[PDB]
């Protein structure tokens, strides 16, 4: 299995290059397109990193560039748990979708963020505002893809099932991973808490079972410090959890938050996933 990894919130986690030389990622997802909708100008944050609106971002393209060059796939990420955001009708949707195929993807802009490079796709961190237009968002990004150029879409949902903000528009059946975020929600039935890996277990069933995205993957805190609860020792992970769901046809890898929280997980875990 892979490993996925949320970067870009915490300008003391090391650059996006150095992410990636650790080797230890398959993906890293770029954090945060944070607020958008009704038409207006988006809003992209990398904390400390560099500065979009500045344009002192465009370096970061040499370090996509420079993952890319090893094999792998960087995502921009929409939304996350701190923004503002939501669409206000299909066309608000389409307007999104254009900014970011324009901006991030294959298409044309004099004032891409993160400059020149290709990102490989979109991923879906919607946890907040109106649950609408997520799925014409979903198939408008889609319906740029072409065979030469593959724009990738995956989705953050939390693991309540079915997710609020994201069933419709995995309903639609287009997107590639879903990394599920089994943490944030402890009184949910669906999440680990110490004593008790019973509710994670099946949630991992009902989700596998009930998504029609190709890859599953187990989303989980980095450290105690990175997410509210959810945490789970790497012992248990690897003695307690990942046997039993790497039974399933789907699975695809873990996903971590994040990696400023990543100093020892990945590290500890790698030869198990
Ligand atoms: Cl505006
Ligand atoms: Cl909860
Ligand atoms: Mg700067
Ligand atoms: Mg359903
Ligand atoms: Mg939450
Ligand atoms: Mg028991
Ligand atoms: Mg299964």
């Amino acid at each position: 299995g892979d490993i996925a990894i949320y970067w870009g919130q915490n300008g003391g986690e090391g650059t996006l290059a150095s992410t990636c030389d650790t080797g230890r990622y398959a993906y890293v997802i770029v954090s945060f397109v944070t607020t958008f909708g009704n038409f207006r100008a988006p809003v992209v944050n990398l904390a400390g990193h560099c500065d979009p609106a500045a344009g002192t971002c465009t370096g970061l393209s040499d370090e996509i560039r420079s993952c890319q060059g090893k094999d792998i796939k960087v995502l921009m990420s929409i939304g996350g748990g701190a923004g503002d955001y939501s669409l206000v009708s299909e066309a608000d949707a389409d307007n999104f979708a254009d900014y970011l195929w324009n901006n991030f993807l294959g298409g044309q802009s004099s004032s891409r963020p993160l400059g020149d490079a290709v990102l490989d796709g979109i991923d879906f961190d919607i946890e907040l505002g109106t649950t609408t237009f997520y799925d014409t968002l979903a198939r408008a990004l889609s319906s740029r893809s072409t065979q030469a150029a593959k724009v990738y879409l995956t989705a953050a949902p939390q693991c309540p099932h079915p997710d609020s903000h994201l069933d419709a528009a995995l309903n639609t059946g287009l997107f590639d991973n879903v990394w599920i975020q089994f943490y944030n929600n402890p009184l949910a039935q669906c999440q680990y808490s110490s004593g008790n890996t019973n509710d994670i277990l099946s949630s991992w069933n009902t989700w596998t079972s009930s998504t029609t995205a190709g890859k599953i993957f187990l989303g989980l805190p980095a450290a105690p410090e990175a997410a509210g609860s959810g945490y789970i020792p790497p012992d248990v992970l690897t003695g307690q959890i990942l046997p039993q769901i790497k039974t399933s046809a789907k699975y695809g890898g873990v996903m971590l938050y994040s990696k400023f929280y990543d100093t020892t997980y990945s590290t500890t875990i790698k030869d198990q996933v």
